[PDB]
């Protein structure tokens, strides 16, 4: 569908077997979750955003289904102000600019 | 047009008659750039980021184009590490999200 910028593009996500709400952002080059527990292998990452770094955990092939799209990615879990949804994973359901 | 998001979605801007590049961000609710100069007064404004506050400018109907197409309005000058395009501009230039 067709989402306008009136408002923040925020929408929900299934991952985990959690629902949680996150925005879509199309500067974050991946998505960024506040504190969860996640399966599988990971590794420490310093992500630097407007205020400076924050540490994060990188979780990859995770499952996660958004506006009833299926896909797998990387998540970043970490203390972040706002749950993020980065390109890595709005290229997966076909989300493109438009103007 | 139409911008996928396999690579950051970079774009060139021009605001006081110079060249920049950009990066179009939906997660942004407004526009921040790297330090440049502007005509006018400013107005203070604290904004939050991935890694936390920062201090900025905040220049009001400012002319800027981005991908050609014209708009007028904030503009708010920082340490950014890149300059950002937000909300209050890409509505301007008629952007959406689409899937
Ligand atoms: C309402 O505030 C905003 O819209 N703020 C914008 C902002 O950061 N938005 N992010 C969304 C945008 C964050 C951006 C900004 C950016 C873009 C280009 C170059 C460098 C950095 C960011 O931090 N990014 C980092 C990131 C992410 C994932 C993986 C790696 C990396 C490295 C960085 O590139 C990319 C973008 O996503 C979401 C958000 C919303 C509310 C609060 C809040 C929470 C509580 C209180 C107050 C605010 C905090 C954060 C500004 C650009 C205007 C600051």
């Amino acid at each position: 569908p067709q989402i306008t910028l009136w408002q923040r593009p925020l929408v929900t996500i299934k991952i985990g077997g959690q629902l949680k709400e996150a925005l879509l952002d199309t500067g974050a080059d991946d998505t960024v979750l506040e504190e969860m527990s996640l399966p599988g292998r990971w590794k420490p990452k310093m992500i630097g955003g407007i205020g400076g770094f924050i540490k994060v955990r990188q979780y990859d092939q995770i499952p996660i289904e958004i506006c009833g799209h299926k896909a797998i990615g990387t998540v970043l879990v970490g203390p972040t102000p706002t749950n993020v949804i980065g390109r890595n994973l709005l290229t997966q359901i076909g989300c493109t600019l438009n103007f």
